[PDB]
């Protein structure tokens, strides 16, 4: 029932495959191909000219965090009460402001910005440190007691800038042991060392 | 018990207040000057450095889309269903993205590159109109038959661009209906014509 068309990258999939996989949900992919979208039917279809595109039975969808929330509200991964929803999304826009600086980097001025955009990383990573603080001591999820989608997108976007900046994660000892811990979890373990995640590059130019 | 924490000027609070206004609630506004923000005392304090901050009861949140949501959620403005309640969210991203290119002209470089910006304008406005006509022809709101936040969001980004580059609307119909049927709501026709809000700038540095 399940389908996303994008390009061959991790980029803005990444997340919601991971909340799919885990889940433990069948999806099917269309990978889109740079002379496809190039033909300009696809992009002219696309709401937004853009991809990812999801499916879901008479449903389709564009969006990255219009899929999140989605797979979210429909799977059960959106808090235990509006109150937990309204925490999952305050985490969820910060990941996609962080998220949104990052593919900056990458695709406008990465050789010249990589340096003061590592500088600038721990002043970015602190407020999920300290949200984790608060909740259990950091020891379940980034809001309540159950994971939500926002966990498997700041798990990407931690997992991301590990690539970037390797360490980065040192002084920050509730993300470090956040990112085990889910990292481990049997079907996301399993898929984050299948060949679909492991063999696409993060980025479209093939910078992270 | 709602408490909207802002700079002295409409920008991302503005669509928030139409929707409490029309929906007929009470709030309390704390505003916060260019001394005081800049004391540190309250960045310091903002999860993200960032305002808005509003109060729920004991409930804090931050980040304009999150108390959208949230409004939504408790009010009754996210769709009939969980397939609306999607759309309802697409329609969002794709305003906060236009939103977001608008910021950077305003506050980077309004000067040159205004006639670019008003040049591309159509092609962004465009999937709104074609968003209004494959729902009861344009003749309700973005999504379903009942308004939503997003509804309040869009209208506030229209309005703006009015602004910027006037008449950008007569090139869509179904827009500008939609701008004058929702202005005309009894409750947000009396707000959007008080002093509260007209008498606020639209941004900061006062370029609009």
């Amino acid at each position: 029932p399940y389908t996303v068309v994008y390009f061959p990258v991790r980029g803005r999939c990444a997340a919601l495959r991971m909340l799919l996989a885990d889940q433990g949900q069948s999806w099917k992919e269309e990978v889109v191909t740079v002379e496809t979208w190039q033909e300009g039917s696809l992009k002219a279809s696309c709401l937004y000219g853009q991809l990812p595109k999801f499916q879901d039975g008479d449903l389709t969808l564009y969006q990255s965090n219009t899929i999140l929330r989605h797979l979210g509200r429909t799977l059960g991964l959106y808090g235990k009460d509006q109150q937990e929803a309204a925490l999952v999304d305050m985490v969820n826009d910060g990941v996609e402001d962080l998220r949104c600086k990052y593919i900056s980097l990458i695709y406008t001025n990465y050789e010249a910005g990589k340096d003061d955009y590592v500088k600038a990383l721990p002043g970015q990573l602190k407020p999920f440190e300290t949200l984790l603080s608060q909740n259990q001591g950091g020891k379940t999820f980034i809001v309540g007691d159950q994971i939500s989608f926002a966990d498997y997108n700041l798990l990407d976007l931690l997992l991301i800038h590990e690539v970037l900046a390797p360490g980065c994660l040192d002084a920050f000892p509730l993300l470090s042991a956040y990112v085990g811990r889910l990292s481990a979890r049997p079907k996301l373990k399993a898929f984050l060392a299948s060949p679909e995640y492991v063999n696409l590059p993060i980025n479209g130019n093939g910078k992270q």
